[PDB]
């Protein structure tokens, strides 16, 4: 029998496991210590949450090392792990509405898009790389004989062992996704810290692994802060690969600990400032809906969020009219309630944040056409905000703000190098976009951007099947796709005379 | 006109240049500093040549970033690439003899083994890599569909950019080669970093570049020191990825460096302790002379090197008694005269670690069969040597020798897990052996060795085509094989609406 | 509401469709016509069955014409389509114990066999093949430029359309399954030719289709001749592939069909004389139980089964005295008796030719050791056959039996080569094996070997993600694994100037 | 020393073998019997030429399957076999001036065309292939495991064996050249069979093969009759696989002929009648000249010349202006003169049709704009031509030309699907393009074209590393690419039990 926080809520019963999950089970931290979960829709206490001390990021290592080395999810086919991870999407699935309503009251997800996205995604995440298991392969190779004999090589593709995996607050069930789904499926087994602010879904998560009969050990959760259960995962000795998405600054750290303690490998998922362009060619309508969408989706708190949107001279007034007549539309409240489609911010801190960005944009010259402010009712809700007359020196033209902050500036009519010059000035490099009806453009605009993404016509299409992530300092590695098995998985290769 | 230092030996004229190579041209260091390059063979000075600082690497970091951003380099076809780097190995093949008594010179490679393994795997090298230009590709795949919309999804590999490439001593044009082949391959441009004690492979190697039209700026080399030279390419803001190939330790700060300035991309070729198993049933005169070379390859100098060697008590007497008699009919001299098997060590401060290597083997008690001494000649000769009675907390059952010392322990008759445990007990993991006639031990021993490359009745036979990298502290990433490739590519997703 | 054939057998009361299943509908054939599906057990008729006519192919192929170019199958997402295929799989495991018993009937294969094998094995199939769906993947190829221009240039991997699969009785679902999860998964549409004598599992498959929610006329199964209804699936206007298993004879005339009608792409697996080559040196008790599997497993209805033994001289004698005393121990009764080792042939015809078969192995010289006749009962029961002294110029050494024999050679020890040869004097090239304890020839045997398939210390070891298929004239094309989708596949080149 | 048939020409002297070339030496066919190879410049004999009987097919066969069988070809390092591929292409490239103006003189190939196309390509697609050798790779599999033993799976790629190519004249070394260099990349030997009309370049390849060092027998050259030299390869019971490019109803006999005899595998290049796309919005100066190009190029002798053009309506008189205009710009003359753009067909037979196809085009009510006839001048001139008033119905809108005529009809502006399905209503399937500066309209035109290769605002740009290959009775396998080596391999699949 587990401990739950319940709470009738959404028309369901909400049953919030709250405690370390380690060696398949909920158990408490050491001392007993907790901190408390805020809901950002009225800035209440959800529950109390364990919190993971030194000693617990130890034992969730030690159980993720003995069910790696001894216990069945190392001897059992491929295939079965595939069994496996494919019931646990199923379990998901049938666990959708609560998991959903579980994110709307811990990040302040909008239900009806947790239910598509942070939910749904994660369902086909999982589906996805179990289907890889059994199709995870190696080679031949025909390397030059040792005459008279012969020689055969063949390579095998092997799991990485125990893992660590270190993830941010924005989507929180979704990130720990991308990053679990493929760890398991290559055959590692895991020790997960969701952000502190965010544990809920993650603890949910880990109960839902027991009832989808996953080894006792594959999967741990700890509840807990980066500086202490986060540096303990990039520090120990046992930990073979860490798999990191957070900021650029945490990510350097992060390596750097990698580095000092046992060369563990990693992959970095960091910041981004990604370039939006649209031409003056490109349907004005569809663009307007798609760039509200690239900056506003999820209240911002999206890493691949164009942080700037470059609008040719002649189209640029007729968009910005068409922006703000379309923000003044959108209903900001509850996430539960079906007619929102604005919800709060994550958390009191960042609200914080975006109101001082805001205020630097304003202080430096850029024009406030709507927004800016916290929205006067219980919570962090921020407005939907939009900047124009946006020059490259400015701050807001360089930092990413994390929050539903539109940031334009003009370039000249039939400008194309001038602006990607301007789109590629940063040392982030994570997504881009270009809307244009014009094949030559789009395809020559793709090319030259600098970022892991481009999109062409659309924005925020990511798929399970599409390799993720940034270039220059927004860091290396894939998550989804067949590429992200790649970070999970090394290679032997074995040579044999004969 | 370059400055060269001409040299009459072997029955050639050596043209060696000794200048840093930056933007396609010979020029001195900074303040014309230079340092001594020393001949093993006698322990004179070979030459002078330019000593790199920090204003030297920047003015390479330059020369590559404006090669590969605004050169002919980034603008030709993936085809035509490949063409240069074929004619380039044309042009080393050509320059074989000349590059393999640069070789013997300088690093002391016997003549006869830098023609097949120092220079003819280079040449190798670069041939299997020009093939790869035109076949390097991306994917096309079947994400969902925004209906009633469509989608089209594809991948495109896009070079990294600037590159850095920092080695070891050991194998110098061929570590050089290994790297820098995939990385031009890959449409990449380079500053190399040689190992101080050995840049004149390298710099001839640069000459060559020239010969066989590679484009100004694209290939950069700069003799000098590690702390300084590497420090500042692993720092520096314009360079995206390093190639590191050299001691765990310097690794750790390799890794490190790279994290704290613009996470730039790093792979690590680091130490090994690789076990060798020689089960009883295995063919025994041909275990004697494939278990001596796992060892005495190169005079020892080879990171996949046996540092271990577990043999079946049955046969272990036997084996030893063969050792000692093959042992002593290697021939010990000048790496320039035909008939020596068997070459001085890379340099003085190498050949003083041995020394005192065996010294401590002999004071924790191994028994020493034979060897453990500098050879009485000039230079830095050191005696093929052989310790048995070798136990497991034994510092020479740990260390990385890097050194032809051959570390013998048995296991009992029988006891297959026992010794893989034994084998498996080490940081290290670059790379394993098994010699046995039996099919079945020779396939479950290979799956449980944990290490990068398992040899099954063979050592050393690495090829061109066969992905080389190892597990825990010896590192991550591959050089040679389709898989080196990943290293310097980076994939870029592009998403259409139509 | 369905019509079927009820019975009450094996604790089930099984409900078995008899129709033709076209466009989603269990449909009498032209005229009414019918035809009698015998039980191998005892002779009798189990029930009538649609006898499908020319009119009703035509039928067929229009309903997969129109599912594939205006239904719904052609227009989900990959993703989709695997989820279906999937839910299919789920369906067949929920009525594997009924399909499993309509198997024992239909082809009197064994019951337990038929749970882990005809139906077990099916459904990892459709598990398998749903997984490719959405990583099926096409290229993005670096083309030289046609300066001062720019050229993208993809491939799109795309369904080939309309598909006919043809198929023998000696695992009616299995052969079924093998193919039509492939041909699905691809994209494709298709009409499915049941062996005439073993209808009943493709039509309860074909309702299982429905329980699954598989878009009308995506499957459609038509019982019937090969002369008749295969011949116009082979000539059809409209089909542009066929699968195709048989014997080598049909084969032939199948891929001239594909000719004169169409040019549409056939693949083609044939007849097997595979050969098993047991050297001294292996496990013998092994050898015999794997040796005696290799020929007798489904009543030696079994495409890979080893034609020929070649047994070293030395341990012949005992190998051969071996086998003897575990055919002894065969249990050979009703399939649905859970202690049957050994089942009935498929139908009266085969068993007839199984007979004569061995009446020419006595009569030309081979020494028959045990078996050779029909067992006294009723049904159509063979007795596990051994012949010896079988010669290389014989009859029994040349054709493939399809039944319960083992054929066995001596050959001399120390001569590698010499046997190889014998083995490899077949126009057939589907299967083969060696046992042996021996690393060097396992391999070498291996690579000299010239079939599709090569088992080393094991046999029948088949794998739903391991490709099979023969060489010479056991045909091309691969069923299982990636490979089986190129089947099913075109690739589409498209190349942009921009 | 090799007899040549001597020709100043060109300022060049040609040195021409005309001989059978069989085994590494050039030998006179069964009975010295010859046939006129013939000028197309002016209709006179070039020379006389071996005339290949069975008894002579039956040689070269014997000789191929020698040398995969016991010579050095089947015996070398894959890398070796591409270092003579390499090797094979810079003699061609020594010899491109020589080889040009054969193939001037014996197809009509515009010399400088013949530099850049029928030779330059035939260089790059060795270099290409050749670079394929040491990375053609199979798999390990993670196939379920056979506890408590353990179960090892990997594929070998191997050759396929003897292999016969059956090609046309259009561009006599080009097609040789596509299928050799991939058939023998693979490890396989050949027997080529030229059309009997173009010989001449095919053993001038021959005798570089002797020049580079391929092994004798690995290549095999037999000018002679389809009907006779083409049809016993067919047959043959030694050759394993038919490379075949060609007309369709040919397709379908050689096709026929390999299910006959040993059910030998088969790739089909068939004919095309490719549509081209033109619409408003397209640049309608650069449509006018890929329009141009799509029909004219090498005389209309290219398989997937454009077969239609489908023009917009509002474009469409304006179009066939510009394309009257630029037609009356064409030269024609002598190949060799370097002001021809427009050379003689390939023979007179071929002129004939190309007469009977235009008279056809006439009487059915198609508005013939300009040429259509014979040019006044000795050899096989014809006028470059251009129908309007195209309509679905007739002959010239259904049946491939192979000659230099444009086939224009329009559609309705605003119109896609409806011209697609106009585009689509052939039983060919070769190649296809699209004209638009539309995104939208670019993709999905490409996506519903039912075409192997898919031109976007450009056309005839194939490459050697784009697969090539058509869909329907086009035929089926690919030409060109990774993808061509598929044709000549198997896979052979090793499973181990441990
Ligand atoms: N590229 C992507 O896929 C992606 C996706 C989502 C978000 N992001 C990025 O993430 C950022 C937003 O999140 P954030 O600012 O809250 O990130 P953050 O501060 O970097 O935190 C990310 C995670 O790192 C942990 N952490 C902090 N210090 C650590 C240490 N010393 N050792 C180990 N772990 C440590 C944090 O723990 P605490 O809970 O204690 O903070 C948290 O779990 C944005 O820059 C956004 O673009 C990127």
């Amino acid at each position: 029998v587990i401990n739950y926080v319940e709470k009738a809520v959404n028309k369901l019963t909400l049953q919030m496991p709250y405690q370390l999950f380690i060696g398949g089970e909920f158990v408490d931290a050491e001392g007993s210590k907790t901190y408390n979960t805020i809901n950002p829709t009225d800035g209440s206490v959800i529950c109390q949450v364990s919190l993971a001390q030194v000693s617990d990021v130890d034992k969730a290592v030690a159980a993720a090392k003995e069910a790696f080395e001894n216990g069945l999810w190392g001897k059992i086919n491929a295939r079965d792990r595939g069994r496996l991870l494919y019931r646990l999407a199923d379990v998901m699935e049938q666990h959708q509405e609560e998991l959903a309503t579980i994110e709307a009251l811990d990040a302040g997800a909008v239900y009806t898009l947790a239910l598509k996205t942070h939910v749904g995604m994660s369902i086909q995440t999982f589906r996805y790389f179990a289907g890889w298991c059994d199709k995870i392969q190696g080679a031949t190779i025909p390397i030059n004989q040792a005459r008279p004999n012969r020689n055969l090589t063949l390579t095998k593709k092997e799991p990485v062992g125990v893992c660590g995996i270190v993830i941010p607050w924005n989507y929180p069930l979704m990130m720990l996704s991308w990053k679990t789904a493929a760890c398991l499926a290559a055959g590692n087994t895991v020790v997960i810290k969701p952000a502190q602010v965010t544990p809920l879904t993650a603890l949910k998560f880990a109960e839902l692994t027991l009832k989808a009969g996953i080894p006792k050990g594959v999967v741990n959760i700890l509840p807990g802060s980066g500086s202490l259960v986060g540096q303990r995962l990039s520090d120990h000795p046992d930990v073979r690969k860490i798999g990191f998405t957070g900021s650029t600054e945490v990510g350097k750290h992060i390596m750097k600990s990698c580095a000092l303690s046992n060369v563990k490998k990693v992959s970095l998922a960091l910041g981004g400032k990604s370039p939006l362009i649209i031409f003056a060619d490109c349907d004005l309508n569809k663009a307007v809906q798609m760039g509200m969408s690239s900056v506003f989706f999820n209240k911002g708190e999206n890493a691949i969020a164009a942080g700037r949107l470059f609008v040719e001279e002649s189209i640029h007034n007729q968009f910005v009219q068409k922006v703000v007549e379309e923000v003044e539309k959108m209903k900001i409240g509850n996430p539960l309630e079906r007619d929102t489609n604005h919800g709060p911010q994550n958390h009191e801190a960042h609200l914080r944040k975006l109101v001082e960005y805001c205020q630097r944009g304003v202080k430096e010259g850029a024009t406030l056409v709507c927004g800016g402010n916290q929205v006067p009712r219980p919570g962090f809700f921020f407005q939907p905000t939009v900047f124009t007359d946006v020059e490259d020196h400015m701050y807001i033209a360089k930092e990413e703000s994390f929050g539903p902050i539109m940031i334009i500036s003009r370039f000249a009519d039939g400008d194309v190098d001038a602006v990607l010059s301007r789109a590629n000035a940063t040392e982030f490099g994570l997504a881009s976009g270009v809307f244009t009806r014009d094949i030559n453009k789009a395809l020559y605009v793709s090319d030259k951007l600098q970022a892991g993404t481009v999109f062409i016509n659309t924005y925020n299409k990511t798929d399970v099947a599409a390799p993720f992530g940034g270039f220059k300092q927004s860091g290396f590695g894939k998550d989804l796709g067949e590429a992200a098995l790649n970070e999970y998985l090394r290679i032997k290769t074995v040579t044999f005379e004969y």
